[PDB]
């Protein structure tokens, strides 16, 4: 029924083409407009995965625990220039070797670097920052010291205490050596052994552990370290974006002076959190040129290869048509309020001008195969070939615009980003193709017809040879050859599809040749310790009671599988369960704190406030007594009696390192009738993580932890949890559940392409399923090849993958819909007449794509563009036009109904 609209339509568009033009442009214009009004673009590191989400809420709880965690600026270090020198002590028998950098001249130049950055200075507001004003210090007014995670902590950062040597002028008792081989044994002690007591804290940072500050050892034995690590952990609100570009200003003067860093007796490798954003954003613009060049490419072909007199002017209005729905869907969404990632930006002009491109020359060569007979008007001859080609357009575009519509159903959001501008520019573009563009093409008709120069205003050459193709490979000599060709590729991507690759890996994200390559390779070549973990118990536990505690606490007194006790035996088999120490636990520290043996807490004689562990009143008694009673962990009240006054001490040689050190922000106290300890977590680090698969299986077994210790507790209900936090579980989350979110997307498109080219197709189910047939095996030979070029599984292949099927609906739709609807007395010969019907226009909406699927490789440097994009792009082309225009026929030839 649609050719009677569509018919009178064409001679309508033909009649008054002004009208049409006028109002199609007041459409153009008036969606273009919200282009330019919202534009808002969405680059913020959450691209990777949907608001209430598993990890994305888990962040929200640990953003209201400690906030957010800090930006990590981190120098890991290194001497090239010097060798090993062996320790022989005085006068106790062993030795100790001691690595390149462990020479005491390189700790110097060390320190000498470091103090360089400790003060640098970045200007933001036309005003002075530095790295004091933006780095986390735990304890303040009292020691604003910076935490810096260097071993030269151990020393205090200060070269007058790095070189302490008692002994006499010949022997040494204790140096450096020896107070650096007391502290990685015990780097929470105020007093070495020996060495004038100097203490193992440092400017305090905290109590510097040998895992974050040495690497390329082996095996405890930390004095063969090949390489040092300096990390400057600063504060990094999200909430807030003065103090945030503040940091950032400093960061990014940070890099360019480690970047320029004369020393010939070091090789450095730097982060600073900063470097992987602005690294990207270097990355992807030297090939901006080369893409727009293919584009360049493309439009040319699109201009010249139609059909002095040619159809310049045509292609041109067809490329401006295609924009102009671009251009109109992005106003329309970026009018109601929608970010636009990238993936959409680089995604949608292909997809958009791909299909404009194929229902154009359907059009045109449409025309131009068409012989006018007597009496024939321009209605009566572009409303009749308009009648006759719009129904496979509208049935190809409506199918494409219905099933990225309905792309739009699933949770990850680059998909759903893309999709929808994916369904609405083609609904738009197949508007513009029959409205205005109609209307278009009856005048440049009648411009040929009145003779004047077409650039200035029979069957051609490739007819022929369609007709000498489609018999040679359709006779009963191939027709079985193809089925054995193509199921066998079939077959051979179906092995290899559970053998396909997932995720991004680091060093090929980066522009290879890169500041950040280099830190890659040598955090996988030295480093011993990953990316911090936060064991968060929620906010409702007692912590009160002797069961309370014995829930959680560790160690001495406390059960078998409590918190700490589960995170610790974790910590044995670090290669499995992905967590490499043991957990700087709170309670277990205040517990050896309020201790009425340790001199740690004393309250006044009735006043009841903490005495300053190096005050010197007669009046402060015990905290607890030492009745065998009293002699006994705070069960009740004493506990919250005594622990804000542990989160206040700050490090006192006569005590320990205090609360106010580790845990003031480890331990929320909310202050409702009268004191609780609520939420709080435990913080352990992460072993290795040098590859997607490591984080995906960290994720996995820090999680299992997480619900196996909810476990082992008394929950009731399911009030609280104790969930796992690290700065990654967000995303790299969504790779945890892709497979299903893959199968579901790509499935339900090939539904929607078998419901409406089924009813569009008058009900005739064996159509569409040989069609939506051929472009499953499409979607398989596609995983095929991605695991022969070794392309992965994550948010942009599933995205390009989407749109492949949704480009492959052009390739077998047309030739599907030409097939079933046809009066020829064969199979074989209906065959035909579709092949060379439009398959002569179908492989003109594929010459284009691939000769920008050439120059997209050609000048495009980029590993991911050129592994991904260009890939699969020329993947999709190939594959489809081998599919649509070589099996499908075959298949309809075989099983085409009559
Ligand atoms: C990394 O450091 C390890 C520190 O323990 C070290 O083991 C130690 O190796 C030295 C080698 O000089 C042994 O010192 C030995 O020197 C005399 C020289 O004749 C030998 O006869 C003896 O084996 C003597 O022990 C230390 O005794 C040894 N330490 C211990 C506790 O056994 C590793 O060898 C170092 N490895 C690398 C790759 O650097
Ligand atoms: C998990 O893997 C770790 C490395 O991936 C591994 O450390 C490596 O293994 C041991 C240290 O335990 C050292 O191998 C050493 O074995 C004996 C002592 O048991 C000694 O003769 C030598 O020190 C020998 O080299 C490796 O040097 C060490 N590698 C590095 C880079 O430090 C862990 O031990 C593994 N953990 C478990 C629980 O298996
Ligand atoms: C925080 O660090 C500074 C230096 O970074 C410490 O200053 C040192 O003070 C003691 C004197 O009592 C000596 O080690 C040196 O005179 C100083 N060292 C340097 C490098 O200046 C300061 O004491 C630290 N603050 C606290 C509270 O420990
Ligand atoms: C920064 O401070 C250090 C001492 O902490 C000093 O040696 C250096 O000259 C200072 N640099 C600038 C630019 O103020
Ligand atoms: C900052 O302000 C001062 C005077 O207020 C001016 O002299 C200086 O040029 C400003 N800084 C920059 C970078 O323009
Ligand atoms: C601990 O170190 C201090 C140095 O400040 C020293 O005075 C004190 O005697 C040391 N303690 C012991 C028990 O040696
Ligand atoms: C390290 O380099 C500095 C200057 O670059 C030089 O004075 C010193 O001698 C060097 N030390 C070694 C061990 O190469
Ligand atoms: C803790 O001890 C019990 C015996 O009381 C034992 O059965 C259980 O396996 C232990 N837990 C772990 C994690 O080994
Ligand atoms: C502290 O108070 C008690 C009250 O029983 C008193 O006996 C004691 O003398 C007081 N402390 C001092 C140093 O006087
Ligand atoms: C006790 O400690 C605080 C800060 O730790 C310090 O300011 C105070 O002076 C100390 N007590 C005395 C009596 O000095
Ligand atoms: C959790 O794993 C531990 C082994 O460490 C075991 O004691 C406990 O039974 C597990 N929880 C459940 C619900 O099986």
């Amino acid at each position: 029924c649609l050719r009677r609209l569509f018919t009178r339509w064409g001679s309508f568009c033909v009649r008054n083409p002004g009208c049409v033009i006028f109002f199609s442009l007041v459409f153009i214009t008036a969606c273009s407009s919200g282009l330019v009004f919202v534009r808002v673009t969405t680059n913020p590191v959450d691209l990777w995965s949907a608001p209430s989400s598993q990890a994305r809420l888990e962040k929200e709880y640990f953003d209201q625990h400690f906030g957010p965690f800090f930006r990590t600026e981190q120098l890991i270090i290194r001497a090239p220039l010097t060798d090993k020198h062996i320790y022989q002590p005085y006068p106790s028998g062993a030795d100790v070797p001691f690595g390149p950098p462990l020479d005491i001249q390189i700790l110097h130049q060390v320190l000498d670097l470091q103090i360089a950055i400790e003060n640098i200075t970045a200007s933001y507001d036309n005003e002075t920052v530095t790295l004091q004003d933006i780095c986390l210090a735990p304890l303040s007014p009292y020691n604003t010291n910076c935490t810096i995670l260097s071993v030269l902590n151990y020393f205090q950062n200060s070269h007058s205490v790095l070189d302490h040597k008692k002994g006499d002028d010949f022997f040494v008792y204790a140096d450096y050596h020896t107070h650096f081989l007391y502290c990685v044994r015990a780097p929470a002690s105020l007093n070495d052994t020996s060495l004038l007591h100097d203490p193992c804290l440092g400017t305090f940072g905290g109590p510097v552990f040998p895992w974050l500050v040495l690497g390329g050892y082996d095996d405890q034995n930390y004095n063969n370290a090949t390489a040092l690590v300096i990390t400057f952990p600063v504060n990094n609100y999200y909430n807030d974006t003065e103090k945030l570009q503040r940091a950032q200003a400093w960061e990014k003067e940070f890099i360019n002076f480690v970047k320029n860093y004369k020393n010939p007796n070091l090789t450095i490798s730097f982060t600073a959190e900063r470097s992987i954003e602005d690294e990207l954003n270097r990355e992807s613009d030297s090939d901006v040129f080369t893409v727009v060049i293919s584009y360049a490419i493309m439009f040319l072909y699109i201009s010249l290869a139609l059909g002095v007199d040619s159809k310049v002017s045509l292609g041109i209005a067809g490329i401006l048509i295609v924009l102009s729905s671009v251009a109109c869907s992005l106003g329309v969404f970026s009018y109601i309020g929608l970010p636009l990632t990238l993936i959409v930006i680089e995604v949608i002009p292909f997809l958009v001008l791909a299909v404009g491109v194929d229902n154009i020359f359907i059009l045109v060569q449409a025309y131009q195969r068409d012989e006018r007979l007597q009496g024939e008007t321009l209605d009566q001859q572009l409303g009749r070939v308009l009648g006759e080609v719009a129904p496979s357009m509208f049935l190809s575009s409506f199918s494409e615009t219905v099933a990225f519509f309905l792309g739009a159903l699933s949770v990850m959001p680059a998909v759903h980003t893309f999709s929808l501008f994916a369904g609405l520019a083609v609904f738009i573009d197949f508007l513009l193709q029959i409205t205005c563009f109609v209307s278009l093409l009856g005048l440049d008709i009648k411009r040929q017809e009145k003779n004047r120069l077409d650039i200035f205003c029979e069957s051609c050459l490739f007819r022929f040879f369609k007709n000498s193709y489609s018999p040679l490979l359709l006779k009963d000599w191939m027709r079985p050859i193809v089925i054995a060709i193509f199921v066998g590729v079939l077959s051979f991507s179906i092995a290899v599809l559970n053998k396909v690759d997932i995720g991004l890996d680091q060093s090929l994200s980066m522009p290879d040749d890169s500041y950040m390559v280099d830190y890659f390779k040598s955090i996988s070549q030295y480093l011993h310790a990953g990316p911090p973990v936060y064991f968060v118990l929620e906010e409702g536990h007692d912590y009160t009671s002797s069961k309370g505690q014995n829930m959680v606490c560790g160690g001495m007194g406390c059960n078998n599988d409590s918190l700490v006790q589960q995170i610790f035996n974790a910590a044995q088999l670090d290669n499995y369960t992905r967590i490499g120490f043991a957990p700087s636990s709170w309670i277990d520290d205040y517990f050896d704190w309020v201790k009425p043996q340790s001199s740690c807490c004393r309250v006044d004689n009735i006043t009841d406030q903490f005495c300053n562990a190096s005050v010197v009143d007669p009046a402060c008694v015990r905290c607890r007594p030492l009745t065998p009673e009293g002699k006994q962990r705070p069960q009740g009240g004493d506990f919250m009696r005594f622990l804000p006054m542990f989160l206040s001490d700050n490090p006192n040689p006569k005590c320990g390192k205090g609360g106010h050190a580790a845990y003031s922000s480890a331990v929320n106290i909310l202050l409702g009738h009268g004191t609780r300890v609520g939420a709080t977590y435990f913080m352990t680090y992460h072993t290795v993580l040098q590859t997607s698969a490591d984080f995906i299986d960290a994720l996995k077994k820090a999680r299992l932890i997480a619900s196996n210790v909810t476990e082992t507790m008394g929950i009731n209900g399911s009030a609280y949890r104790v969930f796992p936090y690290s700065v990654f579980y967000v995303f790299y989350e969504q790779y945890l559940t892709i497979i299903d979110d893959t199968i579901f997307n790509l499935g339900v498109s090939l539904g929607a392409i078998f419901l409406v080219t089924m009813v569009l197709l008058g009900c005739e189910l064996w159509s569409a399923v040989i069609m939506c047939a051929t472009i499953a095996m499409v979607l398989v030979n596609m995983f095929g090849v991605m695991w022969l070029w070794g392309i992965s599984l994550n948010a942009v292949s599933l995205v390009n993958l989407v749109m492949s099927c949704g480009i492959s609906v052009e390739f077998c739709s047309h030739i599907t819909r030409a097939f079933t609807v046809s009066m020829k007395g064969s199979r074989v010969e209906r065959a035909e007449e579709a092949l060379a019907h439009m398959g002569s226009s179908v492989f003109s909406g594929i010459t284009l794509t691939k000769f920008g699927g050439i120059v997209v490789l050609a000048f495009a440097k980029s590993q991911i563009f050129q592994i991904f994009y260009f890939r699969m792009y020329l993947a999709m082309v190939l594959l489809g036009a081998t599919h649509g225009l070589i099996f499908l026929p075959v298949l309809l030839s075989y099983i085409g109904p009559s």
